């Protein structure tokens, strides 16, 4: 592939989800996490010239943040918070870009990912009521 | 133009005003949302605006010809009964205001020279999005 | 005109008033303020090569700051403070210079303004005890 | 090829007017009273000591001025009004060196900036009004 | 064409070393315990190599993964370890050339402070603790 | 003189010193002061090309901070904190060289000279159980 | 010489030392008990020796290792002061943003001379009684 896959942190649950488009990078993402379970539950991805939302795992949480990307923004520094192993949950994410914007969804309180950088281009996963595992994708 | 997306409920009457000079957000401290917006533009002394001005707080961003938006947060209720709640801009020239509460959910937006606005108010800001030049 | 006119923030109340020199820019601008009224009472400016003091409102306060600028020197931030509504008043002021000279005056309690930017050439609004409105006016 | 800053303070005291720059100033101040009481200023190429007011203070600060150094910084507290007194003064310098003498919990000037030339104002027993000059 | 950091903590476990002809790291884990408070199990990635490089044993309730980009170095490296024969390796702080920085494990004993560059491989000695851990930079 | 003389400040007490060496700079100096008084007591300097140790008050204090200062390296930022009046005495020294070296020593409780800036040449005032009097000298 | 030598700071006790041949590897053997240095051991480039004063007793050791370009920019030495002095701690900031810290800073303090550290000088048996930088020029 043209892309770089980051690993995939969680647990093995969840119906697998791949998310990416042929020539394409993603401008639009959304987190939905909740206090009671501390987890992430639900992600919402769309791209650059496509209108279609791409969506896994079950909204079910009070709490939701989007982070818009412009075609030129680059993600400078990612960390993913997660509970290891089979069993495991992805709790948290925070993204920080080129130009100076950031996000933070769910909760830090065991395990920490900081991956590889550059321009996101999808996510791969699995996810039910929960996101289980999450792994970026970006451009090389 | 470059559409934010629009964050917030379905409620209320829609609206769309479309480079924007100056911005308005009344907000109140009882129900913690915006409830009124008002726009002028460039070359345009027509004032727009919607929501109901009910609130016992406002901020005015007045934005010269060349300023841009570098940074955008809109706090908001998510679910079709969701409202917009609080709105955070930073300029290219260290400009900066704060409207509202950011109590549950956010949007970082786009970025770029801010050009109008689009969403949906009544009585309340139900949803809130930018609109921006490429 | 060869000039920007920030929004007049404050009341309808108080006589008009408007200080501007045929090709000068203000030197001097003096706010007065009160604790016990928390709103600003009275401002004077003098401009670049003018020895006359422009005055409006009651200089009743027991606060005063002056602001002194250089020939050179603009404004990069400006905040106003105000009660909004007909029966509006100007409540405080903040100016940030391209020098690093700052000034506060008053409270900032209800509403504000960020204003234009640029070299300060005028001001205008409406003052009697109080500045019940105040805007301020620029060069290009 | 002066600029004089606004004398904040009261009327009272005799004048005082020190130019011939400024190498070294200091300012006496107390806690009781919460005013400067006394100011002296050293000029370049010139040993005489410049003084005003009456030392009556238990603070002092003395602020020495390299030859190419200028203040860039500027704040002088006062009481306004014809029964108005100089409360304190802070200078900030273009190598980062900075002084505070005194009380800021009345009324304040920003001055303007520039290469510290001379003071004025007047000085009995306080510092009841004071100016700076500065070259252009 | 390689630099040997000086090996921290004890002689105990099974020596490894984890180096690819002509690649550097790409992927660094490091497991460790509030038990213990010790580094257990390290797990390494190679560019243009898929093999999974792991020693000590993963008991830790803790990890940490660095994900590493091509031309991406470390410009600062502390490892954390109980000195003298019987020792640990007690903890990792890692920066790289990007702002990305992680924290494994426990500072309590002794620190090490060693040379940067672009980290290449890891040797030492493990078994159900890492007893001894250096880095290996290229030039 | 080829120096600049920094105000001498402190009391009227001790035996006046004097360090200079014709053609030569400080390169270590060395402040001795007690928490038991919060006064320096006794300084050392050491100067270029130049072994004997220049020595004066009393070295009674329970501290003391040297600086060593590089051929080349300069007094950027300098304070002394000191008691006012003919019973003065010299409380404390902080001293910022042009490499970021910094050192502190002693009290800043009553009064504080900012000095001039340069290549700290000598040290001259007075001192017998503590440093009554003390000015710094610069070259040009 | 081509060297510069900071003061010696500590005491006038132990056998004296000097460690000349730069530094790549500096190790600060130090304890809670006393709250001293006993034990510095130095490597030097294109040199497999170790050089060692000092006795290892301390709880507490770190390592600085110096890359071959890599310079001190800010040096602080802790020390008790007189003839029955000790060196108490180090305090090393190098040119790439590395700094260790060693021991104690309970007494006194030397800001030493900064530089490529090419040495260090002093004395030792029990504890390190004095300890001197030597920088290239
Ligand atoms: O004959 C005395 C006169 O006294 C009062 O009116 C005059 C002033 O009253 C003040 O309290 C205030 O309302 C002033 O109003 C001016 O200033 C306000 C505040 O900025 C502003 O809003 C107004 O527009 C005016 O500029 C009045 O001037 C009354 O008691 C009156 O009845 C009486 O005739
Ligand atoms: O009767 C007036 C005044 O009398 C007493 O003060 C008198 C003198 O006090 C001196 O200490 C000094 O204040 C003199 O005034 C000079 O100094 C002040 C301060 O700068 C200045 O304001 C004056 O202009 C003079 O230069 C006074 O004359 C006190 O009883 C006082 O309370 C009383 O009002
Ligand atoms: O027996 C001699 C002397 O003993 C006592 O004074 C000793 C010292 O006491 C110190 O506290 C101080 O007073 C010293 O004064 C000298 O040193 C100070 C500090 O620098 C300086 O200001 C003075 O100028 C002196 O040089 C004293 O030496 C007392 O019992 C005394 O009465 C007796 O002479």
């Amino acid at each position: 592939d043209n892309y770089i896959y980051s690993t995939e942190v969680g647990g093995v649950g969840g119906t697998p989800f791949t998310f990416m488009q042929e020539s394409g990078t993603i401008t639009s993402i959304k987190f939905n996490w909740s206090d009671q379970y501390k987890l992430l539950h639900h992600i919402e991805v769309k791209f650059i010239n496509n209108a279609n939302i791409y969506a896994t795992g079950d909204p079910k949480g009070n709490h939701e943040v989007i982070l818009e990307i412009d075609d030129d923004e680059t993600i400078i520094g990612s960390v993913i918070g997660y509970k290891k192993g089979n069993d495991g949950r992805c709790t948290g994410v925070k993204l920080t870009t080129s130009k100076g914007k950031s996000i933070m969804a769910g909760y830090f309180e065991e395990s920490l990912i900081t991956t590889y950088t550059g321009k996101l281009a999808g996510i791969k996963g699995g996810a039910g009521s929960d996101i289980d595992r999450l792994g970026l994708i970006f451009l090389k």
